[PDB]
DNA sequence: ATCCTGTGCT
DNA sequence: AGCACAGGAT
């Protein structure tokens, strides 16, 4: 696989098209983390004002850690999935109490926190700390399944481990955050669930699904 | 190594 | 009423 050329085309596209979303204002692991939790459950159009309101109320990890659960829930109200904010709240309290108030940059340690799974670990650590971990969410699974014609069920850990291995092989190690962000952004804007915009895709020349005319059949979910 | 869960959609 | 979605699940 011509990974360097792929990285060039993907990252050049990302340089031009990257959305100036609120959670991209800085690289605070706390803020990235909050935005990833919101985006896991809610459309970007709705997350935008909730994120700003949430971070206004709780600007830093310690601010959230120290807030009463009532205040946290009030800030979440309208987003639903309240157990997921309760878990975030417990996790940042644990960060304050056992991890010096700093999000661990060890994927293993960060993963032990309540609610924190492989994707959240990869997103937060690569975006905020530049740790070369894969950040494979639904968007990335769709992009990789198409590029590499992966027809395995994406609900399976074996399939996700394969996607993880692909990212580790093709990642731009000089900027893992940008690389991971770019794959997610491509999935959001171009390589969409239905009718992907293949004709204006920056990595079309690399894509096996486009070449075979089966992009809309991918990814495979049982 | 999942399959479960809250949610939205039709 | 039943299905799709989307990640973490121990
Ligand atoms: S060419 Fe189409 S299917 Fe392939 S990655 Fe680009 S948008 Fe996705
Ligand atoms: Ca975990």
């Amino acid at each position: 696989f011509p990974a360097r050329e792929f990285q060039r085309d993907l990252l050049d596209w990302f340089a031009r098209e990257r959305r100036d979303l609120p959670w991209r204002k800085d690289r605070d692991p706390y803020k990235v983390w909050v935005s990833e939790v919101m985006l896991q459950q809610t459309r970007v159009e709705t997350v935008i004002p909730y994120f700003e309101q949430f971070i206004d109320r709780f600007p830093t990890l310690e601010a959230l850690a120290d807030a009463d659960e009532d205040e946290v829930l009030k800030a979440w109200e309208g987003l639903g999935y309240y157990s997921r904010v309760r878990n975030l709240h417990a996790a940042v309290k644990e960060v304050k109490t056992r991890y010096g108030g700093k999000v661990p940059d060890d994927p293993d340690e960060f993963s032990r926190l309540k609610g924190v799974g492989p994707y959240t670990v990869g997103a937060v650590l690569s975006l905020a700390y530049g740790v070369p971990e894969p950040a494979v969410n639904g968007n990335v699974m769709r992009v990789l399944s198409r590029l590499f014609l992966v027809t395995d069920d994406i609900a399976k850990c074996s399939t996700r481990k394969r996607f993880e291995q692909i990212v580790r092989e093709i990642m731009a190690y000089e900027n893992p955050g940008a690389f991971n962000e770019a794959l997610i952004e491509l999935g959001a804007l171009v390589c969409t669930p239905r009718r992907p915009s293949c004709l204006l895709c920056p990595v079309q020349a690399y894509c096996q699904a486009f070449a075979e005319g089966v992009a809309e059949e991918l990814p495979v979910k049982m």
